[PDB]
Order: C-alpha cells, then structure tokens, then sequence
C-alpha cells in the first residue's frame, strides 16, 4: 500500500555509496524473474497492477533538503517529484498514465502536472541546453536536489528545474538500465569531477529501447543485423552480438519473446 522507497544522499557520498544506492534500485524495479541472454527485464505494462507500478528515490544533499522522486518500474522513467507540501507530474502520454499517477503522493497538499513532458527533447529545448552539455557528478546532483526542492516557492527558473531533472535522471535512471553509466558516475565522484555525458553515454541512452529489442528478439543472442553504437571520441562501431553488452546493459524495457 506503499510504494518502496530508496535513499541517496550526495553528502559524503562516495563510489560505494552511489553502487549501493543504484543496486538498490536495480533490485526495486524488477525481481529479475524475467531475463532474456542473461539480460534482465522490467515488469510488462499490461496488466501490471497499480500498487505494483512506481518506486520512490529519496535524495538529500549537504544543504539539507529532500526530494523524493517516483519512478515507473516499467520503463525506469521518473513521472515526477515530491518536495514537502507540493508534487510535480510531467504532462502524461495517456489517459491510464493520467489516472496511474494520481495514486502518487496521496497525502500531499498541493499537486500540479506541467504543462511539458518529461522526455530528453522537450527537457533539452527548456533547459536551453543539451545533454552532452549539462555536466554530470556529485556536485550537479546536489545542486539539482536543490534546484528541486527550492522549485515550489518560486525560486527556480525553469531552464534551471529542465537541466536538474537531465542530471537527475541520468545519474538514476540510466545508471540503473545501464551499469556503463553507472560507472560513469562512480568514476566521477571517484575523482570528484563534474563533466558532461560523452557520446558514447548520449548513444546509449538514447538506443536503451532499440538494444531491448535486438536483444530480445535475437537468435541466441546474434543480433538479427548490426547496432551502430558510439565510442567516446564519437566514432561509430557495431555491434552484433548480446555478449558484448553483458557488463554494459543491466536492465530492458519489456518486449514479447519470439
Ligand atoms: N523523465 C524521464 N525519465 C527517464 O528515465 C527518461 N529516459 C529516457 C528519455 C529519453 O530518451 O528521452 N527521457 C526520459 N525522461
């Protein structure tokens, strides 16, 4: 009758810290029941029961402020966040997306949905910048809880709230589907740096559905033709097999098997 909740906080946060914390994740938003060439997948949409739907990812900072953000099992999408009296949605795709989140945050005094979705375009065109240039580590992270937190009494620009939820996102959600972003992270705060997504991290996020596919349709794990992924340098390469993605993918999106 609640949803499950996992904290992270970026104070004294460290590589340990951030991989249990994402771990945790992992293991909230499948039972990894269903694994498809090792690969495990998130819970089916359909007919998945509402009390089953979402997670919530509490996140404190150094300056003392908490925001809680609510994730879809299915797909990892943060659908929106929790900041003391008031609850924020993006605009939802549907009308059962619509109905499914009303069941966030019930007890909270104030509940707004944006006008915009939550997707990376429309997050990129308001925060008036791309992802491979919205820097990634602790240090944004903190700011974006921040950023969040302060969004409610006025005192956040909305460019400003778009780049705090690209940050977000990214360092939760895609860390989660992908253990290369994962590491990503941990090496920042490893060296405690701050830096933009490379192309091969923008590439990746950006193919997590079409790698869910090619995975789960494969013929023992031979990709039925070849993925263009990036490097780091912005070179393209193939890719044609699943084995190649063990240690890079950690979760999928739910497809039908063959
Ligand atoms: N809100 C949100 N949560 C995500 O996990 C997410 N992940 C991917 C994309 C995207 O490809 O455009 N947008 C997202 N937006």
């Amino acid at each position: 009758k609640q949803y499950p909740i996992i904290n992270f906080t970026t104070a004294g946060a460290t590589v340990q810290s951030y991989t249990n914390f994402i771990r945790a994740v992992r293991g909230r938003l499948t039972t990894g029941a269903d694994v498809r060439h090792e690969i495990p997948v998130l819970p089916n949409r359909v007919g998945l029961p509402i009390n089953q739907r979402f997670i919530l990812v509490e996140l404190s900072n150094h300056a003392e402020l908490s925001v809680t953000l609510a994730l879809d099992v299915t797909n990892a999408y943060v659908v929106g966040y929790r900041a003391g009296n008031s609850a924020y949605f993006f605009h939802p795709d549907n009308q059962e997306d619509a109905e499914a989140i009303t069941h966030l945050f019930t007890d909270v005094q104030n509940r707004y949905t944006f006008a915009f979705g939550g997707n990376y375009d429309r997050l990129e065109q308001l925060a008036g910048n791309l992802r491979e240039n919205i820097e990634l580590g602790n240090g944004p992270l903190e700011e974006a809880i921040s950023a969040l937190y302060y969004y409610s009494t006025g005192g956040t620009q909305l460019p400003t709230l778009a780049r705090s939820f690209i940050i977000c996102i990214q360092m939760i959600s895609e860390a989660a589907r992908f253990q290369y972003i994962e590491g990503e992270m941990r090496t920042r705060i490893r060296y405690n740096r701050r830096s933009a997504p490379d192309p091969s991290v923008i590439t990746l996020e950006n193919s997590w559905g079409r790698l869910s596919t090619a995975i789960q349709e494969s013929n023992q794990g031979a990709f039925a033709s070849p993925i263009q992924l990036q490097r780091r340098n912005g070179s393209k390469f193939s890719v044609y097999d699943v084995s190649i993605l063990i240690p890079i993918i950690a979760l999928m999106v739910y497809r039908c098997a063959p």
